[PDB]
């Protein structure tokens, strides 16, 4: 049985191939066939080329070696090179040109997620030229989804020698014939064939791919749209910031750029924005998806006074403040979607940009007491019944995984009431003890919410709703303001509580909101419909935050 | 400079080329990418292929070598060979399919003609296949071009082995940068680069004919229409047959199949029909180009009555007997196209097909006496002249080269009169003692001639001119017969005494007869408008004698 995949770079994993761009170049300066190929190849495992690929000198140093191969092959042919001719404006093009081939980055993916040992191999060269940059957040991006990856420059050896066949294989700790081996090159092949191994000579995509089908006997081909790629807790950068002395924060970090702060409902954790955290820092930003105040890793202390808008926001603020950020685009959910409105209305100066996920923008009303606001709309009853400290506690700190099981589900399959929850005795009162599994969430990521709720509970999460009394006296005194900074809503068309018709009103009160909204999506917008939230998102995070 | 040419067979001078049809199976039968390739070249320098392209073995006995590395390739690839599965019937098909590469063949005859040394160098084996008759065809036809051919099986050497390439630099007796290299093998060029010889990837026959001439510095691309392949008399087969004690016939043998008898006019050769020789020997006829009675070889008995229509095509018929020839396809021309008429009328048997050039078909006239019928027409006054004898003798063997210089001549540059030649005393008289040369010949065709017309003169020739009488009595008793064999005339449009309205009436006496005709063309049909001849000449062939 099969059990390994190996992938070459140039041309297998990344398109156009840059062995092609020398064949494009001959084309258009009308040099003779093969020229550049051949100056490029000039000497074999002697020449310029094997000395940069085996890592011997960096490709800044092998940039005039190949120019004076050209001068040479061209000397030969007898042809004359052109006056503009420059091998580095060629290559930064042709590197700058090239992208991922993602039906192959897919397959890759794909055989992973059925096990399999993934691998680059490839023949590469060690990159010091001012823009290299991008080929570096080229290889960031695809070695990311493999197990291994083999840079011929950083081992000291190159294909088609017979070495770094064996050697791949002791990486791979598999024998031969486990292995699937994908190249564009017919020569780099043959050693890996002459061993035992399966190969597949990748002219078109789709043609390799129908080969690595019939040979792994597992679907590549005319797969339904792939989830975004999620993370691994154990994988990420975490960090930690004391913003009073008995309160500290917890955040997970990935990307450069502009700071990107996520700020995760109820009751949630940094894990419910994990298909966003990736995808966020692949456009170019800086991710930073907080832990809320009284969840996994940040401090839970037990006041219901700890929670209110004004001590959040000032907490928010004070965050900024010891990271050295003078602003953050803030992007809230539910609970945070809250934060997110009020860090616009009294810190526009700490605020990039706001964007709200189901969570609308509502003013205070200054003639009418915040209870009798929850009570007039069947929907917010659960609200109310998060108001006794310790009752709701009680029943959602009795069996973590039921809670989670319960509460993480599509509009379809819910499984809970939300009409007299007060009367009733409850959330989960006609709700299994042992619920079914959801289509949106694995076992593991219900055990991961499971373990981060053990450490504080729901006294921290439930105290930021016991603040509406609080959050309404504090919010009167912003009533003759406006939202004038960037701002996107963005609504779930079959959430039940946080309807989409409740954001009808917000242009009195933001004029220039950018609007998004997802059909068939309930109240766990980031898992539902992932994909629709990361390309709404990076659209509004591109035109509105640079 | 440049001095020698050096065509690849496969994909340069004969297309397709046999790898790209390795690559075509694959594609057609829907085995893996590259996995017939891969198995030609299995085991590379000790491999079966090697084995077979050095010449150690026969391409018979390398058919099942290469159907065991199929089979080897297939298991590793983890893939299934096909039920029906044959290399034979592969590489049978790819043979019969590749056929030359004509603007690549016109290129090496252009780059030859203007002195360059030119050779085929080929990796090859010896096909002992049922059906090696084909790729043995096409071979005669190209290496005939060239100055050599270098077969890698009767060398036992191989390109990309350095060598072949030294043995070829010998073979041409030329220094590396004096070769121009042309091969669809990239790596088979490498070596010739390696030496310094300008070397040119054919990838398609425009680009790689552009590069042949930026080169040369000479016109390969654009080139007017080519003149057909002509004969060098010493590279001919040289028959002789005696029809009777005093008198010996002389021919110019080329090609296998139905046997094809050439008959030329006054005052001409077997040398008139070069240009349709090798030409009809490529489609597929035994040509058999006659030394009429009087010229070159041929016997010259000095009667006038050995010359008449009976004695010459009883000594016709006596050739085909002694040759062992029941039947002969008759091509004339001028006094051959008379000669042919009468091999019709007298014996059907022995003639399979009757054509004839300007000649038209012409019953005698029983009632008039054929000088009465001479002197009636102003344009026969040269016949008239031709009837004393000694008379035109005198003149046409005075300055043999004066006087096929001011004979061969095309319809515009015509130097001669005729209009009453009796009484300005000559067919020459008003034509220079030193004609200039004509655009249908060469000096050296000229001085063929005129080696020729020193061993034997002008009285045989212009003998046949002197049975007139002889001629009509003869012709009197196939009076009541008509032509009932296939049957071809040609009209040429300017030609001055043979009118192609003198041929309108032909139907009366050969009802079945197909027809021919060639504008702007004089008396010199053969070297006027030899490509004409050839595509009319062949087709009527194809069609009316198999
Ligand atoms: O099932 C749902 O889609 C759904 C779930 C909720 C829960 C989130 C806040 C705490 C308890 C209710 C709210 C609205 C919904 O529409
Ligand atoms: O110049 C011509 O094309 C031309 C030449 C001839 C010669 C051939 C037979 C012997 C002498 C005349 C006849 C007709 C022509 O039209």
């Amino acid at each position: 049985t099969l059990r390994a995949a190996v992938f070459d770079l140039d041309g297998v994993l990344a398109l156009p191939a840059v062995f092609g761009v020398l064949g494009r170049t001959e084309e258009a300066l009308a040099l003779p066939r093969g020229l550049l190929n051949d100056a490029f190849q000039k000497g074999g495992p002697e020449g310029a080329t094997t000395r940069l690929m085996k890592g011997e000198i960096t490709l800044s140093q092998w940039i005039p070696l190949m120019e004076e191969n050209c001068r040479k092959c061209s000397e030969t042919a007898k042809v004359c090179l052109p006056k503009n001719f420059s091998i580095k404006e060629i290559f930064d093009k042709a590197i700058s040109a090239r992208k991922i081939n993602r039906p192959m980055l897919q397959a890759a993916l794909m055989l992973r997620k059925k096990g399999f040992t993934t691998a680059i191999l490839t023949n590469t060269w060690l990159d010091d030229r001012a823009e290299r940059d991008g080929l570096a957040q080229l290889m960031c991006e695809l070695k990311m989804h493999f197990d291994f990856l083999i840079e011929s420059c950083q081992v000291g050896m190159v294909k088609p020698e017979p070495q770094i066949y064996k050697f791949l294989l002791d990486t791979l700790k598999a024998s031969p014939s486990e292995v699937v081996f994908l190249d564009d090159i017919g020569a780099n092949l043959k050693p890996a064939r002459d061993l035992g191994m399966v190969t597949i000579l990748v002219q078109d995509t789709d043609t390799a791919l129908k080969e690595l089908e019939k040979v792994t006997g597992i679907q590549l081909l005319n797969t339904p749209a792939p989830l975004p790629t999620s993370c691994n807790p154990s994988d990420m950068s975490h960090g930690y910031v004391t913003v009073k002395p008995r309160v500290r924060l917890h955040f997970v970090e990935l990307g450069s750029g502009p700071a990107v702060c996520l700020c995760h409902g109820f009751p949630e954790s940094w894990y419910s924005w994990r298909y966003q955290i990736p995808a966020l820092a692949q456009a170019g930003y800086r991710v930073l998806a907080m832990d809320m105040k009284g969840y996994g890793e940040s401090s839970a202390p037990p006041e219901i006074e700890e929670y209110c808008m004004e001590v959040l926001c000032k907490e928010m603020v004070t965050f900024l403040d010891k990271l050295g950020l003078s602003q953050a685009v803030f992007i809230g959910h539910d609970w945070g979607g809250m934060l997110v409105w009020y860090m616009a209305l009294f810190y526009p100066e700490r605020v990039r940009a706001v964007a709200s996920l189901n969570t609308p923008f509502i003013p205070a009303n200054p003639n009418m007491s915040p209870l009798e606001s929850i009570k007039a709309n069947p929907v917010f009853d659960y609200q109310l019944y998060f108001q006794e400290p310790g009752v709701a506690e009680a029943e959602l700190e009795q069996n973590l995984s039921r809670t989670f099981k319960s509460l993480f589900r599509a509009s379809d399959e819910s499984v809970l009431s939300m009409h007299k929850v007060c009367e009733a005795g409850g959330l989960f009162v006609n709700s299994p003890e042992e619920p079914s599994l959801s289509r949106m969430v694995t076992e593991e990521e219900i055990q991961f919410y499971v373990q981060q709720f053990k450490k504080s509970g729901f006294r921290g999460p439930l105290n930021w709703y016991r603040n509406m009394e609080r959050n309404w006296k504090w919010a009167c005194k912003s009533l003759g303001r406006k939202i004038l900074i960037p701002a996107l809503m963005v609504t779930a068309e079959k959430d039940f509580v946080l309807v989409p018709q409740m954001s009808q009103h917000m242009e009195d009160w933001i004029p220039h909101l950018k609007r998004g909204h997802i059909e068939d999506c309930g109240h766990w917008t980031q898992m539902d419909k992932p994909t629709e939230v990361n390309q709404i998102l990076i659209k509004w995070l591109d035109s509105d935050a640079r």
